[PDB]
């Protein structure tokens, strides 16, 4: 009872549409929506600059040719990467909020397969809460899953016996904390 | 109106879950599923081995280190994957009977964005449906619906005023037929 099952948070509207938005984001018309047109687009409900981390996380995630952005066909799925989380997150924010507390936030979580404590839902929350105030908003919350994913494929890289235990040396701990 | 809008079809079980999963599939436990491995774990429900082609495609789209096959951390994104068209197949498998057909296949096309004629449908069973039937198994519908998405990627890289139209020379006619 230790690790993180399954993954995570990842299509109605035609072409026309999203090229349409695509054309929108892309300002400069460059062909490619790049990370800071992107940021401009999305939206954390919380009146402040979409976390530019997830921005990048989200961009290099659907960009194939390393070209620090997307182009439409790759921007489509942004779309869908965006609204399946969207939809995570409403199924989440229980009291309508507009924000993740710590008991939404274990809901999510213990829906989406990891069974963790409960104390180490306060050090989620106040490593990725840019806000400060303990409700998470839509952007932190995609970071923060993106890194628990991220960090579990690793874990599981280790425990070959998948016993949610490992032992580690001091370089392997920082290489794979590196 | 033409082109194929939106994506389609992409986690509720702990980790101990897909983990045993995983060492059942994975029968030489050899610490890998292979394309053979997942084949005798998939169902089309239709009594026949599960579309080869199309095991190999969510084999080497789950597999990174290039190994034809996938470890337990990929193999939660295969399980995950898998799921998330089950769910879409049942959706539009409207009369219940386990086959998509012509009208249920233009609903989850026309679910999916695509905006194709009605003739087009038949060219798509006909081309994917081997059953032969008219009524497309569930692996025959994910691998149809694969080759779609690859191939509207590819068009849309070449209609760049994504009108739904393009201007091609006979060999790159040829070349992205190939
Ligand atoms: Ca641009
Ligand atoms: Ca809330
Ligand atoms: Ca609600
Ligand atoms: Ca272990
Ligand atoms: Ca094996
Ligand atoms: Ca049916
Ligand atoms: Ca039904
Ligand atoms: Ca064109």
């Amino acid at each position: 009872p230790g690790p993180g099952g399954g993954p995570g948070p990842a299509a109605l509207p035609d072409q026309s549409f999203l090229w349409n938005v695509f054309q929108r984001v892309d300002k400069d018309r460059s062909g490619v929506i790049s990370d800071n047109e992107l940021q401009q687009a999305l939206s954390n409900g919380t009146w402040t600059p979409f976390n530019p981390v997830t921005v990048r996380s989200i961009i290099s995630m659907f960009d194939r040719e390393n070209k620090a952005g997307v182009n439409f066909s790759e921007f489509t799925g942004v779309w869908k990467y965006i609204t399946d989380w969207q939809n995570v997150f409403r199924t989440y924010d229980r009291d309508n909020s507009g924000m993740i507390d710590k008991n939404e936030l274990k809901q999510a979580l213990s829906g989406f397969g990891y069974r963790l404590s409960d104390q180490f839902h306060d050090i989620l929350i106040r490593k990725f809460d840019r806000q400060g105030r303990g409700q998470i908003a839509f952007d932190d919350f995609i970071q923060g899953c993106i890194v628990l994913q991220r960090l579990t494929d690793i874990f599981r890289r280790y425990d070959t016996d998948q016993d949610g235990w490992i032992q580690v040396s001091y370089e392997q701990y920082l290489s794979m904390v590196f």
